[PDB]
């Protein structure tokens, strides 16, 4: 072991990891996006979508607010909060700032995305991208803002992190990316376009709220070999290309 | 009546049924899918989608669990159950096996589907098709497993039935099929591709939980002329081709 | 033990008590109750009887 | 059929019924007792015990009171009612007469009992048979009071019915009977006494509250071929001896 070109266990371990890296990056592989919403109580909502060809997530203002399963949520008062966020002084709420509003958002894409295809529609609380519909471009191409999440020299994911620290940061949010395709084969050409339509039906979604970033790292990111960047700027993920 | 080629009531009845069979199978017709989830209390959740060109359903682990409208659901404890299914020992639940988990799934397609186009993504409970995203093909083509539901010699639908009898059968699920098209006209060619995009918006969904398979047969399958295969292997549906 | 005494009872948690009483009525006589469920998950799925090694096995009666 | 000694279906039907009658009456058969408690709301509590050799039922004052499963029972006030029945002015109840007290009791034995063995301890509400323990015989032999419940000329059971129409009829109740044994073989002789001890462990009990006497007749008495005498003096049961 570990002394020649006849260490087949070694060579096969390296190929097994390389094949995983490369399959994900192939047109047969997944592209994945995650939206993390950070609340002031330290809990974090994750929404994930996994699909072939292209993938995205779209949420309303109300859907991004903290919801604690099986516990009190101040439901009636929070409905009035929403009315007062859709139009100033439009509601009868009993609070100035709802602690259910996200304080920050992180968007992470798998390393199989093409970063130049990333698009985001960060709307206002009534779901208008840019003040009034009449003047809205329906998305912004934000890939230049994405940081590489790296482990051991390898890009394991891409991150865009933004705070919503102001009372006026009340948002709706959609994001989208396309799987890398360095070929000249268009996956939406007529030969394959129905498979892309089927990919819309086949995409798998996951959502959950973790009590703490610790629990997210420990029980969501790490066990599934997902990439992550924490509030301390620490990168998580698994390097696979030409690696044992 | 019933003695010559001049029984016009007879001829028109036969044409009325044949026209229904054939319209469904035309490119102007519907293609439909149903997912049945069977619970240990004998109740059955149905999700149906009806659309032109192609159709599918995609559900999370949590969305497939039993929910009894207007009755207690052990909501807090069931949220902890989910945490303990996403990661072993990840939750603080007060039970070993949730009776809200489906014990079996049946997928049924209308007879207008092309069986060779059927695709299924049966994920794990965090919505990954095959253990880790890096090694996942995003679907399996399962049409070879579909049985013909037959009535009076006619295929009235297609069924795939699988049990989840083990403690480890904790799934997310998507399925997709394409309407038959024996022509060489591609419904997603440039001439018609925007109508396929509109079909995504126009698809109609239905979901409901029936207390018993009897109630499903009696009040959902039968009144709507839908195909079904029961736990006793009995076929239901209505034969229409060249039939009075 | 009675039929009812062998059913699952979770101390200090909800037990669907009214509906489970109707389940019993529908098990004592077919269609005798007004229950909101086909199969009660409170029914035992299996039973194991164990005796100490001091029993005489030929005396066992059920 | 119906014209000779070679109607074997006829002869076997008659033997099948006769064998049932006689097996019950054998030392290998059951002896059974039922206590019915009648409440002013028309509901009826039944307690049944079925055993070999001998059988009985013993209940406290409190255990005979009406209890409505899954509905309000005035529980705190009813506990105070009990305190005021155990000792005059001993409780702080908010009512003069609890409608949960039985208005009448009927005791029924199977026809396999020996009526001369019947014993009853009808105690006061603190479970003393006859005013003070020091002067109490622990039972009364009441068989002379039992009426034959008859169908088609056959005794199908034995009934003792008594009203508790007064404010002072607040009782505890036990009853016991021994299976008939016209032989000189004592079932409690040393050869078989351990089987009688085992019969104490093996006796099966049933209790339930029926909303109405109609429901008792229809869904408890009749389906099980049990004897009954209704408030109108009507007999129910099934005659089997030498009968088709």
């Amino acid at each position: 072991a570990g002394t020649s070109n006849r260490d087949f266990a070694g060579r096969e371990q390296r190929l097994f990891n390389s094949e995983q890296y490369n399959y994900n990056n192939s047109l047969n592989g997944e592209v994945s996006v995650w939206v993390y919403a950070y609340y002031s109580d330290g809990s974090v909502l994750v929404i994930n979508k996994n699909s072939q060809y292209k993938v995205g997530i779209s949420e309303t203002f109300k859907a991004l607010k903290e919801y604690r399963c099986g516990q009190h949520n101040d439901s009636y008062d929070e409905c009035e909060v929403n009315q007062s966020i859709y139009y100033p002084n439009g509601g009868d709420a009993r609070k100035f700032h709802s602690n259910a509003k996200p304080r920050a958002i992180q968007i992470i894409f798998s390393p199989s995305v093409n970063v130049r295809t990333i698009k985001m529609a960060k709307g206002n609380a009534v779901s208008v991208p840019d003040e009034y519909l009449q003047r809205s471009h329906p998305w912004e191409a934000t890939g230049i803002k994405y940081r590489k999440i790296k482990r051991d020299g390898e890009i394991v994911g891409y991150s865009h992190y933004f705070e919503l620290p102001h009372e006026y940061n009340s948002i709706s949010l959609a994001v989208s990316g396309v799987h890398k395709n360095p070929s000249s084969y268009n996956v939406g050409s007529a030969h394959n376009v129905m498979d892309v339509f089927q990919s819309c039906d086949l995409a798998l979604r996951f959502c959950n709220r973790y009590w703490a970033e610790l629990e997210l790292v420990n029980h969501y990111i790490s066990p599934n070999a997902y990439p992550y960047l924490d509030i301390n700027n620490h990168s998580y993920g698994v390097a696979l290309s030409n690696r044992q």
